[PDB]
């Protein structure tokens, strides 16, 4: 019984969205003029802010709040670590809208006690190839095809609220002004996930960890040491020598993303994104943006031969807070990116992946199961998280995909 998502304009069930068949909106079509002018009215003791993004002190602000109350294990031993430098990287790609990033300040000393955000994105989001293949044989492609037209969409990140103030009903409000400032710049879908269950994901993958430092991963329990290892007489000893990786990448050709590459990145990498049914389309400033490297936040090397890249890789990084282990405080975690492969098996480029993070001191290697990230799970020894990231939209009927079949990284 869901006291704000049953007002939403989303799918209510899942059995509403089993029979989704063609992409579309939920609402019918509203202007610009018909959402209110002014902020929602919240408790007199707060104020709607819009942080600057561009000042320090602002994206600070921000750092201070997600980095003491954003997403949390359940066992409460990790908690997202997002640095300055991460945030202001994925708040303000091309043409973003500073006022799509929301925030809830105590007026009397101006604390920081919630925030979400949101960012453009240009989607493709039109009816899944396999139901177009199914509308042709009723004669209803033309209904099917009706939204193929890459969308600008806003992508929800970030919504996080003060671990004092939850359970208060502040989130829903966040998420209506939020709408409300999207509706007003005539935006009417937003894109967004959650490692929780809210009505009602087109997709849900599953998280994969690949351990680079398994001994680190074990003593501050984010692994465990497999029950098949038991048998040995030191188990991590063997699982030390299950997960080694080699010190230097394997590919000849291999090296660090330029800005000269852009071209051809963008390339190779929207013609593997638009193979999928759900994914993003970039512009070369875009694709500069989300993918030349920055130190400590994003890595990104390509492959090239006969002086053409014909394959890139790339993660970010993200490390999170080690709540309360003697020994470490921090858990560098790389996430797998975009990438392309054309030259060689994706597992040979993902292996170096692997490698490249393992020597830039990562202790374990993420991913959903989103892209072909699933085919290299075994291969590359990748093993099954407790967690899930469910894929979401706001205003677009959408029917149930695999998460193979979305191309869409969430930062
Ligand atoms: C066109 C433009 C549209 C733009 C908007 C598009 C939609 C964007 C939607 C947001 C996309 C976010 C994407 C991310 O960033 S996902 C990551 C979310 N953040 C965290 O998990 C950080 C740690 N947790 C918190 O900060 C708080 O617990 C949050 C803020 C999550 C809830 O605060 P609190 O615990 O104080 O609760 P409340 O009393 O204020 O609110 C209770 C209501 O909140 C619903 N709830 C709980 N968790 C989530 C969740 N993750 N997405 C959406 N709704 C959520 C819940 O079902 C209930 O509604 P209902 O069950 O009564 O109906």
């Amino acid at each position: 019984a869901h006291a704000f998502w049953s007002t939403q304009p989303v799918p209510q069930t899942e059995d509403e969205t089993e029979k989704i068949v063609f992409a579309g909106p939920m609402d019918e079509p509203k202007t610009v003029a018909d959402i209110p002018e002014e902020p929602y009215p919240i408790a007199s003791t707060f104020e709607w802010w819009t942080p600057n993004m561009e000042a320090a002190d602002d994206i600070h602000a921000i750092y201070e709040l997600l980095r003491d109350n954003y997403v949390e294990d359940d066992d409460s031993m990790f908690r997202f670590n997002y640095s300055e430098e991460f945030l202001q990287w994925a708040l303000c790609p091309p043409n973003y809208i500073p006022d799509w990033h929301v925030a809830v300040r105590r007026k009397a000393d101006k604390k920081l006690l919630a925030f979400i955000a949101g960012v453009p994105v240009t989607l493709r989001m039109g009816t899944p190839k396999y139901m177009k293949v199914k509308a042709q044989e009723r004669g209803e492609g033309e209904e099917a095809a009706k939204y193929d037209e890459p969308r600008h969409i806003c992508e929800i990140n970030f919504l996080c609220v003060h671990k004092q103030l939850r359970e208060k009903r502040l989130a829903p409000i966040l998420i209506k002004e939020a709408t409300r400032r999207v509706n007003r710049t005539n935006v009417w879908q937003a894109v967004y996930t959650a490692g929780v269950l809210l009505p009602t994901p087109y997709a849900s993958g599953q998280y994969f960890h690949r351990s680079l430092n398994p001994e680190k991963l074990v003593e501050i329990r984010f692994s465990g040491i497999p029950a098949q290892y038991q048998k040995f007489q030191n188990p991590m000893a063997m699982l030390k020598r299950n997960y080694q990786l080699p010190s230097a990448p394997k590919n000849s050709g291999l090296r660090e993303m330029k800005p000269s590459d852009v071209p051809q990145v963008r390339r190779i990498l929207m013609n593997y994104l638009d193979s999928f049914d759900v994914g993003p389309v970039f512009s070369d400033a875009e694709i500069s943006h989300y993918l030349l490297p920055r130190d400590g936040v994003v890595f990104t090397y390509v492959v090239e031969n006969d002086k053409k890249v014909t394959d890139f890789f790339s993660f970010y990084r993200i490390p999170s807070t080690v709540i309360g282990n003697s020994n470490y405080n921090l858990l560098n975690a790389a996430y797998v990116h975009y990438y392309a492969a054309t030259s060689i098996p994706l597992h040979q480029l993902i292996l170096d992946l692997l490698i490249v993070a393992h020597s830039r001191g990562f202790d374990v290697c993420n991913m959903v199961e989103i892209l072909d990230n699933r085919s290299f799970v075994e291969q590359l020894k990748f093993g099954a998280g407790d967690g899930h990231l469910r894929y979401y939209f706001y205003n677009w009927a959408y029917p149930k995909i695999k998460p193979s079949q979305v191309a869409l990284v969430m930062l």
